């Protein structure tokens, strides 16, 4: 009898009754509640907030022997040749219409423009917007990127790659070391090429965007800009960032796009504006790569922009936590820069530009743009979310918790058990 | 007698006496002697560690549906308007020692200006300085604001309310979505307005700062500016930290303002000169909004200077940590910014605005600005200050390392603690 | 015998035996060599995961009444005198060839340029180019700082300090409060100064870097820029970051360079590179501050640039990791920097400056430039990382992970190695 409550190995109290005196006696089984009550309740504080599944973050700074260099693309902020546009204006109506998939900029309606565009579009069913834009936007040749070179490499147009964007024809650089990086010269021509006043286009200059290799540029008013006349030196450093499933973070890695390149966020945007537009019409708008046919024309009015309000209108693409239709991703790589500048041609560097282009120093002033982007002195930085907890964790607060007062372990609450079994 | 040393249930060294063997009991009372020895050393050393009230922090990137945009304020590099100075150029250091109790910039004694403004604000004692700076300082109209919009919405200068600061008049909006932000386009109108280059305002543009509604503006050169000429294209996202009390950390909540707007450390610094300087003289300068009668103008000389002089000599006001006047707040939202630009008069675009306006081309180079300030791809982030430990955390570790060696818990102490006090 | 069972502190299984029973005997055999195996296994692991050095980086941001402005140097976009070099153009190739020491920028061979320096130093084999570069390069002086002031307080030509980089003459600042800061007024005079544009240097304005006192400034294209008439304001904050040595980080504070001046890893690289042409020549370039002798004019076509090409070819000098040749610095600092400008001659103040110094409207838009730097109002921001464990942290882990299952302490493991010690 005895036995049970003398050999039960937790430090407990053995002498509750041993003791053989009553105060004593009282004081054992006074120790013994109390003891154990005290560690139920931090264990079930401990896991209540284990509960909510913690986690904590950490940065560090890694360097490497090189580094890949972040592609880059380029688009004019005048986006239309002007003998094109001269003498067939509702084209600036159509092209915002088609890129209303992209800009996402409300129209006013039964606009002068507007009126006049759906005028064309219901006559000329047959015209091809996509071809025109290919044709008649910028292009890069020898008459616009004057220089470009690469880490001390001269590069030519060819090294470019074509892209469709809302200011029209883009192009990507290194497309899919300290100090050392990109140079460039570009030509704006900025009386060649023309743009709508009326629709706010006014300024005049070069607008590129960083993003890495596998991603797909965004603009949207997220590019940078660089202005004409000014040599502008852009630094940059790699920041990259990792986050949790859901049930600790955000991430969900199990969704996958149709694509199949991984997962990104914008990407994720864009097909499910995909996917929604199929529904309501057999067409899907170029501007978005490859998930079908392209509308005629006249589609554009009928269904796209009706299905664009009517998304934004009900939400019925987000992004955000795991409840949005796109959540965040697992893996980031962001490129923070920052700017400075400088008056572009000097006046002994006029004169001699002048003569190299046979060109009037006023039109030096006004046409030119040079860019330079390079790393900064430290090259990378990362993120990460750490799990805070595992089940291994809890266990070894738990054990350490319980030993704390009662003094005991899991094998003592196995003996405990054992007694109480044979009592049941 | 032996069931003391027996019963003890503390690991230690039963068998000291129960060994029955010279060799024996002396490695047990070695071992019992050691073990609690380096046990008490840990302890002792944790306490210390806990002592130090360390802390961690963390930083983590959340997002929502929708967010607040911060509120923004502007004012013009040239002051005040051109006819009303033409004659009255003493208005320049009557404002420069007015403005003194934000500039905090000290004036050459004795200058010709100074000895000027001294015998007019002898002569003129009634004339009242705010009233003029109010109706003669820069101001919003269709003349000077010729465009703005907020997320697609236009806006016009009723949306605008007014502020006092060392510029003059100035002007907040929307005072108490990614890529989509607020958009301006300023008319400086230079001919119009002027402003004293001999005391250095010698450039011409927009100068503006970001802050939470809540906050009063700050510049005193740490506001932002946007040249004539160039279109300016600010990103921002929002930055909130978290501060841990004196003990740990350095906030000291328990601090109100007597506008009782919460706590922010520029409000506690204007609290305090307001409040120190009342004590000199029976008004207060009406740039610190609401504590009390604004001082006639020969006050400014008589008392306001050198009581500014006297503290800043003094350090009577202070910053910083809990034993500065204004500790640092719970709370701080921040908002960095980064700048790109671009020409802003394409010169298709500049023949239109000049037919717009009825202006020469010309004057659409040197008066026009425009702004653009929208929300970067990435909402929010928020740095937090973690109580590293406390006091369940160290007794947590307590048990661990009391457990590590002696095998031992607070029951045991107990029991060790009732063997004393029989013995005592 | 069975005392060595029953009297085994450790929690385990008194009543293997004990029990007389044969289902009792079973089960608290399982139990002794489940608890124990669990915990082996457990301890292993934690083992491994220590012997990965772990580390945790920490964040803070700290305040002082006062704060150390850091040094800032200064150099002119055009490098040299325009009348000294008007008859002496092969002095372009020849500093070109004499700073590949710094900027590492391969020359086209046999080019005409290069034939004509080449032809010049197998000539004038006594030519002091050093000389020439400090007589005849850029210079501070009344005609060309027209103003300056730190902190309110004015300061005069007298206070920079010399230094020579690729630009050739450089000034530094302040060599060995929020809002206030640093304010000047360069004049560039363009016209007195001039560059070669066949060489690239095509662009006007002031090029700075901000750096520690102690430090070398580096530029090598990491300098921050600012154009001819627009007024520049900078912010800054100082950053410090902290690295742990190899074995958990990457610093190794053992090595020492030869001017002890504690470590800086440009530094040395500097001296990596100085070492390495010593031992092919007797002279080391004077763009190295104190290494030796500067090498007479035809050592650098003869020996040095060969020597430069096959260091860059063979990566002889490396930084990053331990294991390159100059790895991380135990403590840096760094200080980011944010821009934005203003038109810096204001209609009004054009003519007043144009009166001051006799100079045509068109020279004062063409010359002059603003600059200003100033703390935010944020002042101070740290990264530490911290030693994620010790062996003391270990051994906590340590028992409360034995205590867990095992119930049991080092005492039980002694008490246990004793009975082992008697049967072995």
């Amino acid at each position: 009898d005895h036995d049970f409550a003398i050999s039960t190995s937790f430090h407990g109290i053995h002498n509750i009754v041993q003791n053989r005196s009553k105060i004593r006696r009282v004081l054992w089984l006074v120790v013994v509640l109390g003891s154990v009550s005290l560690v139920t309740w931090q264990i079930y504080i401990r896991l209540l907030n284990y509960f909510t599944w913690p986690t904590t973050t950490s940065i560090e700074v890694q360097y490497v022997e090189k580094m890949e260099f972040p592609a880059v693309t380029f688009c004019n902020l005048n986006r239309f040749q002007t003998d094109a546009v001269a003498k067939f204006g509702v084209i600036f109506f159509l092209w915002h219409i088609v890129s209303k998939v992209l800009h996402l900029q409300e129209i006013t309606a039964n606009s002068t423009g507007s009126r006049e565009a759906t005028d064309f579009a219901a006559s000329h069913q047959n015209f091809s917007i996509v071809e025109f834009i290919r044709n008649k936007g910028f292009y890069l040749n020898n008459s616009t990127l004057l220089d470009c070179e690469f880490f001390g490499k001269p590069c030519s147009p060819k090294d470019f790659a074509h892209v469709f964007t809302e200011y029209g024809n883009c192009f990507t650089f290194n497309h899919g070391v300290s100090g050392r990086g990109l140079s460039l010269l570009f030509n704006v021509n900025q009386e060649a090429f023309t743009d709508n006043p009326a629709l706010g286009f006014v300024d005049a200059g070069i607008i590129f965007v960083i993003h890495s290799p596998k991603k797909v540029p965004q603009f949207d008013g997220l590019g940078l800009l660089s202005p004409v006349g000014m040599h502008a030196r852009v630094t940059i450093r790699q920041v990259k960032t990792v986050h949790q499933e859901y049930p600790w973070g955000e991430c969900n890695p199990n969704i996958k796009l149709q694509n199949f390149s991984s997962y990104s966020t914008s990407g994720c945007l864009k097909e499910c504006k995909a996917q929604h537009i199929k529904k309501q019409c057999g067409c899907v708008p170029f501007l978005l790569p490859g998930y079908g046919i392209e509308c005629d024309l006249q589609k554009y009015f009928s269904c796209v922009s009706p299905v664009l309000d009517h998304i934004e209108f009900k939400d019925l693409c987000t992004v955000g936590t795991h409840n949005s239709s796109c959540p965040v991703s697992c893996e980031e790589i962001e490129y923070p820069a920052t700017i400075s500048y400088s008056s572009f041609p000097s006046q002994k560097a006029l004169k001699y530009l002048s003569k190299k282009l046979n060109q009037s120093r006023k039109y030096i002033r006004e046409n030119l743009v040079k860019i330079e982007i390079n790393y900064s002195d430290l090259n990378y930085k990362i993120t990460q979310q750490q799990k805070a907890v595992s089940v291994s964790e809890l266990l070894a607060d738990l054990g350490g918790q319980l030993g704390l007062f009662c003094g005991a372990s899991l094998i003592t609450i196995i003996e405990i058990i054992e007694y109480l079994f044979t009592n049941f």
